[PDB]
């Protein structure tokens, strides 16, 4: 940086600070990523200074020649990535893809089947204080008690019962593969449309790591950030026959202008994911997630579901007789980043919890690998047996400096 | 830039002519601004890494000490600015500022009362393909037909006759100075709250050159561009009774995580505002803005209103039997980037209309003064009465690069 330390003190000091966090710190929250300097150089470009309100070649301001190049090029990238027959890169956020999917296909009060929140589905999928929860109306379908896996008889025995307009698949904390092939059947039988909001698993289906929901649902949803190691924003696939539907719920129907710099980092994002070398940065994602949730176990800890599929796991820290919050806390001060989380039927509150949540994208874009993942095993290990012991809290303190450097 | 270049060779080109073009050609379009490089090196920081769903000290992830000073120079700096008691920096946009606001006070059907948007209110004040219009049972005022001057006694008519919930103050489109005062009062006699947009006009009340409606306004909505010249994006402004229920619109009601990179370059835009030269770049705008009125008056144009009182212009092109469309198209042939308008009253429709707006706040930016303004008015007034004459266009189009360099 050139001009800011200069013309804004304040604001650089804590810039440089974050850095310096980031690099110090072993990132485990799931959602977590670092990306490219050509993602930021684009995101901090000249693109911020243009009004773009509509689509490429259809706007409604002068002047668009040039961003809509890049907006295409984001949109034909982001087809090739996942296969899709149209893209529509301009949500500011996951929040208002699934906001604007909801605004296209259903009216207020319309019933809505998603995934138990308490399960792993998310806050825009039916929690009552979120728009989803207050605008239509939520029913969930659950785990399995035991294995923790998706009950398909359930989510078909919900749809049959309340007749939802729109079923919602997809989660924030759920470790195994997603069947779209079985929603996909369910919403057939009862006549509703399908969505799947891949957030979490993006990087990994463009990767062909985890089934790509994009043939099975009518709208996949996602944000750009997360697995997909792009800027923060959001994105809506779907086949031709919604293009102009979708589209038109974006704008001029939820946002204004779109961010058309995040827009050139969005196509950046994209063609990184097109290149061999993030496929099998993909595969090291998944490969230490599975190696870290062995290790984990090794360890004496208890996995949700019993281990992984994807990015993430989740620790049921009910045999340590320790809370999720308590976990987090302790984590904090040896230099290793979760966040609490509930497993399926918690029985703390979700602001307490029984479980931790862990990711692996961020520590493998930094290069770490199987080796690394023995030793943020062990140390956990070192840390949650030990809560009380300030010499294991400093012999985990610096285990984490030895892998951060 | 050094590593988009490499990486991303289209997409850096496109980014390249973008560039150069917002140099080359004469930006009038009102909302347009050209931001500092302070503010885009924030936005290209690294904060776009951390995922800070809550508020500073309030969070709901770990280590977010350093994005909460960031996120807390920004809401103190935007009170200073404004006199508001309390800020919310998180909306992605001016339309999600807005959203959060109705997702406040209104239930779905609620009346709200707006500007009339072909008299100059904005899309989400009410349009029936916006969720404003689908979620909210929108009625209008409008401005007197003569002096193009909001009627007063029409806001209160239709405020005591359909009873709305709340009533929206500001414009798009709207080249005087909006008497929040009435506004307030009227909203005081039928128990209405007054939220005022002041998306437009922000830099200007920041500088003391247009009332301030925080004093008056239960909510306050703006965007971080335009006058107010910082990263794009939203802002909501408030008293502290309504702290609370806002910051909880904004998360968990309709959106997730915050940009925190974004929230760096806004609280860096409000250092700039802050300072004195940005309050005499303001004043200078608002002259430029007078200087070109006149000038384009000098030129046998009329113009809606009859003038201005802030940085921003309407010509009434009916005089010239010409139609917005066919005026921002020709004068995109000589390099000056106007937008169609509808006019009050406009016997067009709002995709062809009757006008042209124009504002200086771009120019201002890059240093045009009274004597720009003059030219831009003369070589406005060369095109548009000779449509149909190419040397005339290219004398224009000369004319435009002698001014831009």
């Amino acid at each position: 940086m050139k001009y800011l330390p200069q013309q804004d003190p304040q604001v650089f000091a804590a810039i440089e600070q974050e850095r310096k966090r980031q690099h110090a710190k072993i990132e485990l929250i799931a959602s977590e990523n670092f990306v490219s300097r050509a993602v930021m150089e684009a995101q901090g470009s000249v693109l911020t200074n243009k009004f773009a309100e509509g689509y490429p070649g259809r706007r409604y301001y002068g002047g668009c020649e040039y961003v809509d190049i890049v907006e295409e090029l984001a949109r034909e990238r982001a087809k090739q990535l996942f296969g899709a027959e149209h893209a529509n890169v301009q949500p500011h956020s996951g929040a208002q893809a699934n906001m604007a999917v909801y605004f296209t296909v259903l009216e207020h009060g319309d019933t809505v089947l998603g995934m138990n929140l308490s399960h792993g589905g998310h806050l825009t999928h039916g929690s009552p204080v979120n728009f989803s929860g207050v605008q239509y109306n939520f029913v969930a379908y659950g785990v399995d008690p035991e294995t923790h896996v998706i009950d398909y008889d359930d989510v078909r025995e919900k749809a049959r019962l309340h007749r939802p307009k729109l079923i919602v698949a997809a989660a924030s904390a759920y470790p195994r593969i997603i069947d779209f092939a079985k929603f996909r059947e369910i919403a057939d039988e009862v006549g509703a449309y399908l969505m799947v909001d891949m957030a979490h698993i993006a990087g990994l289906v463009a990767a062909g790591l985890h089934p790509n929901p994009v043939p099975y649902a009518h709208f996949v949803t996602t944000t750009t950030h997360k697995t997909l190691r792009g800027p923060r924003g959001g994105m809506i696939l779907c086949q031709e026959q919604f293009a102009k539907q979708i589209d038109k719920a974006i704008f001029p129907g939820i946002q204004g202008g779109p961010l058309m710099h995040v827009i050139a980092a969005k196509a950046v994002a994209f063609g990184e994911a097109l290149q061999d070398d993030f496929k099998a940065y993909a595969k090291r994602v998944v490969d230490n997630a599975k190696r870290l949730a062995s290790a984990l176990q090794n360890e004496g800890f208890t996995l949700v579901s019993g281990g992984t599929d994807n990015h993430l796991l989740l620790v049921d820290l009910r045999p340590q007789q320790l809370t999720g919050k308590t976990a987090e806390k302790v984590l904090d001060e040896v230099g290793i980043t979760v966040n609490k989380n509930t497993i399926p039927y918690d029985p703390e509150s979700p602001f307490v919890t029984s479980g931790i949540r862990i990711g692996t994208a961020a520590v493998t874009t930094r290069g770490f690998g199987l080796e690394e993942m023995d030793e943020i095993a062990a140390i956990i290990g070192l840390v949650l047996k030990n809560v009380g012991s300030e010499q294991a809290l400093e012999e985990a303190r610096q285990r984490v400096a030895a892998l951060t450097d």
